């Protein structure tokens, strides 16, 4: 008889509860109807499984030592060009990979802990490619390359640009080509506190603050454009950033 372990990534495996004459014990799982069996040298539910799909497709399951991750790849037919991959963190993050048919990245989805998401579609072989955040309530666009992620929301004429570094560093700017002085939006980026401060008319205006747990806040400063008043809203909408740019 077996003992049933939960896994990272919605999936379940079976390990036997004694070892065999090599020490070694017997792993099942079923991947969405698929079956997948293997053999591992521990006794905790890690360790390797294999299958192959209907069109003969390899799949092999791997999971790592203390049950922190789970990764499920697909090859083609020869198990040697892989053709997906599905990774799920410890910190519960998952990565979805497609290949191309060389085998090269094309695609990646991030699925943050908290369900926003990272969206890479198009990837060339320069690491280049569109790019989506997804969040709660509203979407930003804009573009991949090697060194940086950088979304962006034009309004009038400001355009506000996020931008995630390769380390996941976020800095965030605005230009406007406005060129009056009397309305032109200019803006200073904290990174200690990841809060991009609008000014207008050398005064400030507003705080947007691009939060840990990848939100974005407004606040107005006080007429006199010195400190604060009221509090931060969370935005709920991409409309509500762009009033925040007018």
């Amino acid at each position: 008889n077996s003992v049933s372990v939960d896994l990272p990534g919605s999936m379940k495996v079976l390990v036997s509860k004694s070892s065999n004459a090599d020490g070694k014990y017997d792993l099942i799982a079923t991947v969405d109807a698929l079956e997948l069996s293997g053999t591992s040298d521990k006794n905790n539910g890690s360790g390797v499984l294999e299958g192959v799909k209907a069109d003969a497709s390899k799949v092999k399951l791997t999971i790592s030592d203390d049950l922190g991750q789970t990764t499920l790849e697909v090859f083609k037919s020869d198990g040697s060009t892989l053709v997906s991959k599905k990774v799920t963190s410890k910190d519960k993050v998952l990565g979805d990979v497609k290949f191309n048919e060389k085998g090269e990245v094309s695609e990646k989805i991030i699925t943050r802990a908290d369900g926003t998401r990272l969206e890479y579609t198009g990837i060339k072989s320069d690491g280049s490619g569109k790019a989506k955040e997804v969040l709660k309530g509203y979407v930003l666009e804009g573009t991949l390359t090697a060194e940086k992620t950088t979304l962006v929301v034009k309004e009038g004429t400001v355009t506000l640009s996020k931008n995630i570094s390769k380390s996941g560093a976020v800095s965030v700017e605005l230009n406007d080509t406005d060129s009056s002085a009397a309305t032109k939006k200019t803006a200073a980026w904290n990174s200690g506190t990841s809060t991009l401060t609008i000014t207008v008319n050398s005064k400030k205006t507003k705080d947007l603050v691009f939060t840990s747990s990848n939100t974005i806040t407004v606040q107005q400063y006080d007429s006199n454009g010195t400190s604060l008043e009221g509090s931060a809203v969370e935005i709920t909408k991409l409309d509500e950033i762009k009033n925040a740019l007018k």
